[PDB]
């Protein structure tokens, strides 16, 4: 099977946001709204923007999930190569063999699905700070894109669900991923493919 893609706001109203980090050599995660695709380096902090309209229950959560973008590699767990599932760069919390992680959150929990396989991470909903108007998620990617025996240049999309207590679905986001070492460069080249 297939997780959907299909984005869907749901009562709540829920969406992604992004900062504007720009195309800067030095960028270590950047995100294209044209292209709907974030750019990171290896493992580095990507923060994720939570927006609704209203506020959902307690007991809502946020799972974040990868999926290969290519229909023809749809059905294959998206994990770590071979290297990097055993470089035992552990944070004491996600198995090795996760993809994505989510930094700073000691309530996050990580599933290995019994039944597709498929690898997530599911954080409790937290409000804004005082002061704020959205909550940010903190996410790494522990494998390049071109990682052998792994991604191996396929791109990947990271859904992003809004979900109840009982794992139903409220909300659904989405968006493209580079892992990469020069992000800036890359966002700007993919760019200048789009508009050519
Ligand atoms: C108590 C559990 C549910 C609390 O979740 C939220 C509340 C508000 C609010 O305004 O009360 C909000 O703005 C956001 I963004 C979230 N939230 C959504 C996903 C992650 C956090
Ligand atoms: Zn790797």
């Amino acid at each position: 099977s297939v997780p959907s893609q299909k984005t869907y706001q749901g009562s709540y109203g829920f969406r992604l946001g992004f900062l504007h980090s720009g195309t800067a050599k030095s960028v270590t995660c950047t995100y294209s709204p044209a292209l709907n695709k974030l750019f990171c380096q290896l493992a580095k902090t990507c923060p994720v923007q939570l927006w609704v309209d209203s506020t959902p229950p307690p007991g809502t959560r946020v799972r974040a999930m990868a999926i290969y973008k290519q229909s023809q590699h749809m059905t294959e767990v998206v994990r770590r190569c071979p290297h990097h599932e055993r470089c035992s760069d552990s944070d004491g919390l996600a198995p090795p063999q996760h993809l994505i992680r989510v930094e700073g959150n000691l309530r996050a929990e990580y599933l290995d699905d019994r039944n597709t396989f498929r690898h997530s991470v599911v954080v409790p909903c937290e409000p804004p700070e005082v002061g704020s108007d959205c909550t940010t998620i903190h996410y790494n990617y522990m494998c390049y894109s071109s990682c052998m025996g792994g991604m191996n240049r396929r791109p990947i999309l990271t859904i992003i669900t809004l979900e109840d207590s009982s794992g139903n679905l409220l909300g659904r986001d989405s968006f493209e991923v580079r892992v990469c070492a020069c992000p800036g460069r890359d966002r700007r080249t993919e760019e200048e493919n789009l508009r050519k």
